[PDB]
């Protein structure tokens, strides 16, 4: 009993070239934005965030993977639309630093406070603040956590873990990096070591890599880390069929997923964009990467599985998943690999909006931490930077530019964003609002104190 | 009452340092958006185009003249929000063509459909379809076009003109470039002489220079555009003052405001932006241009005059408001230029929602024909195109970056970008639509058979 619509379809109705036939819209939508507006309490909250997805990047996916007049239908399919500033802080002077990184804007959606570029769960000041992953555990809530990056990089890490600076992944960087977080010198500990205390009852994602570090003090002094995390009661997964053998998670056996040693594969192949590249070279045809798995689960499949098992809480959960491959492909100046990865977010997206749509009182949020290089420009464009062409899924060509930086990494940018949802208190990312404002309306939302 | 509320303050709350001082909701929304909602009938229409106004220009104005957690009174200010579709088609192929120009675009929110860049008013096989405003006429409503363009270009001429390429700015051009349009083949002539004959209500902006030129035939030949103008029962104004000293404008008297040969003078100047310019340059603070005018009527001038003369229409009206400049700045790479005009527009919003909330019909629309060039990046950017750091309200620096052409003229980007209304019929803008959709939705509000 789908009490709350969601958008069915907003693709082009008809012939493009016709007059009418490029509608999205088949009448009108005043009583279904009516019914898309409840303020009952939530009982669950998804918070999908594509690391770099601007409106630009969703754009580009679209226009290759579904068409000019095509429609995502997970990304595209949430009723309540709005625009979100992300803007971080100069640490020494507190005044707005226009550009953030990913490590400050999760800190801000996942605590409510604004903090400096490369600050994980601190502020200005570095003093610690609650995220909403610790208060829905003290809540008595279950709590998921799935990326497909390493476990320890910035968007995953922000829910789990409090230190100066995002680069203290284990043990051996925290202690030069970190040395106020560093487990022997008093501190609570690097990222990886904070992660294995939060204990939230999901966590699935990569950077197996720094659990092979060993901890250099306490009650695991000497032991690696994974090591740790079994000594702990984890259930430790490493492959798709080890997840989906999985029954149970909680606060008594845990699940920790590590597939891969680093970042998880790329769902898609093709060329790294060049200069004049779409002048010099033949349109590009993406195609899927061969090393991306059965053995290795999918961000839908990770999805899935999470909230089978978080579902199993009366109270209800919070979950988090991350598609953050499409920053690290956009940096990359890796149209295909940008793109795969949001066509990835998407499928992700459609299994969170086919659990909500039934359960009812699921709050689904669908937006990015910061905009990011990538462009859209015309085939005939001469320009400065990187650019390659694309057969894109209507037969024609489309042309995506990186001209932000002339280093081996393109840039973010500033540019306020995308925000959708749908389910109970949608109607909070309506409008111009704060990436701080997310954490106030996730937290009024579940009715945490 | 204001049964109808704008957002009245989306300003950072407090101390953006601290917990919650950046957020820009008090609390709940979902009351307010409830009573954002209705679907009476709109009496009115104002239309308010930033032309190259994506998200981008949006935030990158916003943090330079507000700072980074102010607020836009006018634009940011309609509750009800959304991304739309702008893609145009190819001419030959009836196959999309990710990044449109200004003819194509304001044709398909002015007609409905979508055709190839260049087209004013006409489909991909050169054929005519009404525009809004010649529907809106032919029902008795009042009508007008305000732009700070030459009114021949495209954004403007789009409502009045049917042309197979936007320029043909008058005889001249016209018996060369549209000869099926030129008046001596049988045309329907020029975009200048299908202003005259469209005959909207009031019609303010620049291009006066193209109404020296003179009819090749019909029944005003011989004779300048201008002469046949005031032969025509136009009324004709030229300045500020005379602006102010008209009491009326309908068929039988219309207004014909020319205040520039060309374009109107944009408010702020600024240094171009140059290749390493946050590097190598100090940082700029924009300059007012002295040479603006105390003559001139700005956008808010004839933004208030206009909806003074059509309101006096007891049918209703369809007002076009452009905020031209914007989209030229941007191609010169201009950033105060850019910047300047963004803050004009908002003037211009400004006065449309006091009296939308004040009439209590009218459907008050802002969004842009496409995305643009102008990029947010970090300060110490190393960019390969043309960049520029700007002193900000917030005393801290923004750099700002134009890196998709190496030619003189930054280009369009394809990126969907924001839509945003307040009023009767709002609702039509929520979540993705196309620019299409705008025509279906402008011509439903107000009931156009
Ligand atoms: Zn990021
Ligand atoms: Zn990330
Ligand atoms: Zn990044
Ligand atoms: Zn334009
Ligand atoms: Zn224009
Ligand atoms: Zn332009």
């Amino acid at each position: 009993t789908p009490e709350m619509p969601v958008l069915e379809n907003r693709a082009a109705q008809g012939d493009i070239t016709a007059p009418g036939g490029a509608r999205r819209l088949t009448g009108d939508q005043t009583a279904a934005l009516r019914d898309s507006l409840s303020d009952k309490p939530a009982k669950n909250i998804i918070l999908l965030i594509g690391d770099g997805m601007g409106d630009s990047e969703i754009t580009a996916a679209r226009n290759y993977a579904e068409g000019a007049g095509g429609f995502f239908k997970g990304i595209d399919a949430l009723p309540l639309t709005g625009q979100y500033t992300h803007y971080a802080l100069n640490k020494k002077t507190g005044k707005p630093d226009y550009v953030t990184d990913s490590a400050a804007s999760a800190t801000a959606w996942s605590t409510g406070v604004k903090t400096y570029n490369g600050a994980l769960g601190v502020d200005i000041h570095e003093k610690d603040h609650p995220t909403i992953l610790e208060m829905a555990k003290a809540a008595g809530l279950a709590t998921g956590n799935v990326s497909t990056a390493e476990l320890q990089d910035a968007t995953p890490a922000a829910l789990v873990a409090h230190v100066t600076s995002r680069k203290c992944y284990g043990p051996s960087a925290t202690s030069e990096k970190c040395p106020g977080n560093a487990l022997e010198k008093g501190g609570k500990g690097s990222i990886t070591e904070q992660l294995l205390n939060a204990r939230a009852d999901v966590t699935l994602g990569g950077g197996a890599k720094t659990f092979a570090e060993t901890a250099t003090a306490g009650e695991w002094q000497g032991k690696t880390l994974r090591e740790q995390a079994q000594a702990r009661g984890y259930q430790l997964v490493s492959d798709a069929a080890s997840l989906n053998s999985v029954t149970e998670a909680n606060q008594q056996k845990p699940l920790l997923g590590l597939f891969a040693d680093g970042n998880m594969p790329v769902r898609w192949l093709g060329p790294k964009a060049t200069y004049h590249g779409n002048i010099d070279k033949p349109a590009v045809t993406c195609t899927p990467n061969p090393q991306r798995n059965d053995s290795v689960p999918t961000l839908a499949q990770m999805t899935d599985k999470a909230i089978e098992l978080l579902s199993k809480n009366e109270k209800g959960f919070f979950l988090q998943v991350e598609g953050a491959s499409i920053d690290k492909q956009d940096h990359a100046a890796n149209p295909c690999g940008q793109i795969g990865e949001t066509v990835d977010l998407d499928e992700a997206v459609q299994r969170a909006l086919e659990f909500a749509k039934k359960e009812g009182n699921t709050l689904v949020i669908v937006t990015a931490d910061h905009a990011h290089a990538s462009q859209i420009v015309a085939p005939d464009t001469k320009a400065p930077g990187l650019t390659q062409a694309l057969n894109t899924k209507d037969g024609a060509v489309m042309v995506m530019s990186y001209g932000n930086s002339e280093e081996d990494s393109q840039e973010h940018t500033g540019s306020q964003l995308r925000i959708a949802a749908y389910g109970p208190h949608a109607a909070n990312v309506v409008g111009l609002t704060d990436q701080t404002d997310l954490f106030y309306t996730m937290k009024a939302a579940l009715g945490l104190k």
